[PDB]
């Protein structure tokens, strides 16, 4: 039941109740979280995304990012709203048509319109390797070994109201779960295996918000994958995973017949385990079916620690061995006050026209972009580091980058930085104060990528800049279909601007 590489995907409104408790909802494909799309590495990936839209409450408008698809040449198809497209109106479509070459692993795919995708429009998206390395690491990679994680709100996204603390009502794991307060004993998902084998397990946080301690009573897990990028096996018994990160772990069916606690502990919301939130099932074949009385440990014996992890291939890090040791090394300024995020000095908030349709029409450096202040040139070809200082409440923050993955040369709650073999991945948690957590990458792919917190609540409220990478090549390097010419005037055309 995945879908893709060349697929119709309706978003609709419908009620669901993934925790006992009904509410209106924004979905992909009719479901919570929405169908896997998949494909294999440098596929053609043709989504035609239907949006069929009614309720206001949840913005009638769409648009769809693939998150961790560089989009090389196919700036136009990334998704976020006011930096590569404007909107897809009501009864309107778009064809998202781009390439995956070089890629494989494990994306999500979410809305990229204000706060939507807390409302329901997120989902997996995998990219198989036919020649994967890790393949005799394990029997099973499937749609059933895919692990979503997320957090769920009684409350409307756009209904939240000003001033008050948000925060989740509910844990959901493959789509179920139990709500915090008046919890019901309403159906918790279940992950089937056989004694025996062993399981590619895709882990995909798909939060708007909290991270989550992630752990199976009885198991460890060894890591493989990390945000796209494959990892020398690393053995840990606990994840904690931010908003939008992925793991793949090899999960060996190597514990009795039975049933066993599969653990989702959120940052904030309720804690614990009382009433089966925060929980699923891991049942083996022929095990009775009743929950789990398996208990955690008091302590993790072997926590995922960021640094530990390291590629499976020989990526190095780009530029020289210490800091500031790149052609634009870059330190940015995060900041929160009064409601409102920033990066040095300036929150983000969308522009009227998308800053690649601002750039196409001419516009021919970053002091010339708007949101003025908010848009950074990158140059052409060379190393970019970036600093991201910790510090700002809220923390810790998952800052992401599209069109590109990166070095993470310095790790939350460690000070020292990695110049030899870090981890390389797409979304990063910037940690504690005091913290320097640091990120590497080279410049080669033109277009204005987006770069924020993704807590989307954060990104809401500010917390963003755009890299326009490689301006003068902007153009010519990512050639544009007629109906991404046309959003633009069909969404200002229906808003009246
Ligand atoms: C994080 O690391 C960056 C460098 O990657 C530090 O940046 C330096 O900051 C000082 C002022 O604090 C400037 O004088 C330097 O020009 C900056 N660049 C360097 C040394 O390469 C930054 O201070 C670090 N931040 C924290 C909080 O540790
Ligand atoms: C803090 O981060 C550093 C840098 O990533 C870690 O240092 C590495 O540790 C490994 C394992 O012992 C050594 O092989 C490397 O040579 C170290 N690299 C550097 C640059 O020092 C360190 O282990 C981390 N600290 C903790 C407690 O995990
Ligand atoms: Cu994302
Ligand atoms: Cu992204
Ligand atoms: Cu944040
Ligand atoms: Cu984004
Ligand atoms: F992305």
């Amino acid at each position: 039941a995945q879908i893709g590489p060349v697929t119709d995907l309706h978003i609709t409104n419908a009620n669901i109740s993934p925790d006992g408790f009904s509410r209106p909802a924004v979905l992909a494909g009719g479901t919570f979280p929405g169908p896997t799309i998949a494909g294999n590495t440098g596929d053609n990936f043709q989504i035609t995304v239907f949006n069929d839209l009614t309720d206001p409450s949840m913005l009638t408008d769409t648009s769809i990012h693939w998150h961790g698809l560089f989009q090389k040449g196919t700036n136009w198809a990334d998704g976020p709203a006011f930096v590569t497209q404007c909107p897809i109106i009501t009864g309107q479509s778009f064809d998202y048509n781009f390439n995956v070459p070089g890629q494989a692993g494990t994306f999500w795919y979410h809305s990229h319109l204000s706060t939507q995708y807390c409302d329901g429009l997120r989902g997996p998206f995998v990219v198989y390797d036919p020649n994967d390395p890790n393949a005799s690491l394990y029997d099973v990679d499937d749609d059933t070994t895919i692990i979503t994680l997320a957090d769920w709100y009684h409350t409307l996204a756009q209904q939240e109201p000003i001033g008050a603390a948000i925060t989740a009502d509910a844990t959901l794991i493959n789509g179920l779960g139990r709500s915090f307060t008046n919890t019901t004993a309403s159906p918790l998902s279940v992950i089937t295996v056989q004694s025996g084998k062993r399981y590619r397990m895709r882990l995909v946080s798909i939060s708007c918000d909290p991270n989550y301690l992630f752990s199976i009573d009885g198991h460890d897990m060894t890591i493989i994958e990390v945000d796209g990028v494959n990892s020398q096996q690393l053995t840990v018994d606990q994840i904690q995973i931010f908003a939008a990160q992925r793991y793949s772990f090899v999960l060996n069916a190597n514990q009795p017949v039975g049933n066993y606690w599969i653990r989702a502990q959120p940052n904030s919301g309720g804690q614990g385990f009382d009433g089966g939130i925060n929980s699923a099932i891991l049942r083996y074949e022929g095990a009775t079916v009743e929950d789990p009385t398996t208990t955690a440990p008091t302590t993790f014996s072997n926590p995922l620690v960021e640094t530990d992890l390291h590629p499976l291939a020989d990526l190095g890090v780009p530029g020289q061995p210490f800091r500031g040791g790149a052609d634009d090394p870059l330190v940015l300024n995060l900041a929160f006050a009064n409601g409102r995020f920033s990066i040095d000095g300036v929150s983000f908030v969308p522009p009227t026209v998308p800053v690649l349709l601002q750039i196409l029409s001419g516009a021919q450096n970053a002091q010339d972009l708007l949101p003025a202040g908010s848009v950074i040139s990158l140059p052409s070809n060379s190393v970019i580091e970036v600093a991201l200082p910790a510090g700002a409440a809220g923390g810790p923050h998952p800052f992401h980058l599209h069109g590109h993955n990166f070095a993470v040369v310095q790790s939350a709650n460690n000070a020292t930085p990695n110049y030899v073999n870090p981890i390389w991945r797409d979304t990063v948690s910037i940690g504690g104060t005091g913290d320097n957590v640091t990120i590497r990458f080279t410049t080669n792919n033109p277009g204005p990528w987006f770069l924020h917190c993704h807590i989307d609540w954060h990104l809401e409220a500010g917390f963003a800049i755009v890299f326009a990478e490689d301006i003068p090549d902007t153009a010519s390097a990512n050639p544009v279909p007629q109906a991404w010419s046309d959003l633009c005037p069909a969404y200002d055309q229906a808003h009246n601007i």
